[PDB]
């Protein structure tokens, strides 16, 4: 623990130093990091921040030891006790919610490919303007969160509506750092789920959208091949998708 | 620029995650650093922290282009407005104070080693326990904190007490990090200065006791062998005191 603490950070701060020498940080610069450090902790980031540039990091090396399908991060922006939903399931929206429709179907089975029942599924995601509930406290709370589960044949059918790239704010601390250092703000359109059944190994992942407007840039770093859904558009127009989960035994 | 900016940061992150990668950095000590990292802030202890791990590396690149002596960090005690103290100048003590007497024999020229007079030092530093006005607030205001002037020929002579050497306290954040870590606290005992006159580039320094336990392994990384004092043990009416000289220079704007 002390051993390896110090192997961990000192490598870390000995790393930024050499960046400072390197590139001959100044005092003036130090000053002004100094007094950005300070403002990401008052304007509550912490979380955002780390997440945004370091999580995707810390999952990669999680994921090594993965038993069932594809993961990805979490992100800052998880709720508990989401709603849970009744058949047809209908993620939580206003009568007037905008955007396109989507019709998920999903499917989760095991390492054998056998469905599995009773899977718990949380699904939280941005809605068609990209804001998030309770992020945003003017949304109505549980606006898109919600629990579901599999059937007896390892499925379900959920209704939502396609969300919107996400910027990371531009009045906070992050968001000042991102244009500061020249860089792009977004993330792809996203679905965030948690997976459990007991006895199995949870499973945290995202699943995004085949060509989406920042799939190949995604600020956070967090979209793996695996993990991209085609929509087929049906007229009446809405989408539909589908996909399949797995997880591994305990 | 953007680019400078970016080129900084975006090294920095870089190397983090190329750590967390090569050590296998769980998520259970990503949400135990989430945490610290907010208690930092929590704990106004961003300046002590950044102060301890980082400055140093700052201060040696703001060094190369010195134009008088030897330079080092200024940290995060500093307290502006300390008094100014008057002949013969001794530094705010309270009547009991503790500790041997120091008698601090300076001069200050300037690159042609000529004297600079009305030279403006500012010099605070801890008490006999390792403790800082201020930074401790049961201390009385300014202890251990005062302004003195060069006379004509670039010299004053100071009495104060031999400074003990400081742990970074392991009740803050900072403090916790270096524990977790295996880390020793500890920094050597030390004077801070901040010397300034007008037409001259200022000098924010430190000086160190030779022989004085931690100057091999300060925390923060901040001796340099040209600030190392000799002391002299004087002697004489009534109890023995230590004695020691130092020679600065500033170079001109
Ligand atoms: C863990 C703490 C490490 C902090 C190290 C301090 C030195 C940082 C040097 C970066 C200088 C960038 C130029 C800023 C000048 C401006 O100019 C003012 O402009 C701003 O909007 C604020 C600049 C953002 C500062 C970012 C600081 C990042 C902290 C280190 C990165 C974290 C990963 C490690
Ligand atoms: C600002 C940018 C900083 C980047 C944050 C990267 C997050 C990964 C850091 C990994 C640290 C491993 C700590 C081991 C542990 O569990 O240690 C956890 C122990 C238990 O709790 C502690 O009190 C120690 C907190 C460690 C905080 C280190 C963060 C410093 C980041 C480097 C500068
Ligand atoms: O939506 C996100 N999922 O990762 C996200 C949002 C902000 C910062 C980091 C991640
Ligand atoms: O030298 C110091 N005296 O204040 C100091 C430097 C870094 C961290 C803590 C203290
Ligand atoms: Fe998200
Ligand atoms: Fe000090
Ligand atoms: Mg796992
Ligand atoms: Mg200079
Ligand atoms: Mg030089």
């Amino acid at each position: 623990s002390t051993d390896r603490t110090g192997n961990i950070v000192g490598k870390m701060i000995a790393a930024i130093n050499a960046v400072i020498k390197d590139e001959k940080v100044s005092y003036s610069e130090y000053k002004a990091s100094t007094g950005w450090l300070i403002s990401v902790g008052e304007k509550n980031e912490w979380p955002l921040f780390l997440d945004v540039f370091f999580e995707h990091a810390i999952e990669s090396v999680a994921a090594e030891s993965n038993r069932g399908s594809q993961s990805s991060i979490q992100g800052p922006y998880f709720i508990p006790g989401a709603p849970e939903l009744s058949i047809p399931y209908t993620m939580p929206m206003r009568d007037d919610e905008s955007g396109d429709t989507l019709i998920f179907r999903g499917e989760v089975v095991d390492q054998e490919g056998a469905p599995l029942a009773d899977v718990l599924l949380d699904m939280w995601q941005a809605d068609a303007a990209g804001e998030y509930s309770f992020i945003n406290p003017t949304l109505p709370d549980y606006l898109f969160r919600g629990k579901i589960r599999t059937d007896e044949n390892g499925r379900f059918t959920l209704r939502t509506i396609v969300p919107a790239p996400y910027e990371i704010p531009k009045n906070g601390p992050t968001g000042a750092l991102l244009a500061a250092a020249g860089w792009h703000a977004w993330r792809p359109a996203h679905l965030h789920w948690i997976i459990a059944k007991e006895g199995y190994e949870s499973l945290t992942t995202q699943l995004y959208f085949e060509n989406g407007q920042w799939t190949g840039s995604d600020v956070a770093n967090a979209v793996k091949p695996e993990l991209l859904l085609s929509l087929d558009k049906i007229e009446a127009p809405h989408f539909e998708t589908s996909y399949k989960f797995t997880l591994g035994k305990v």
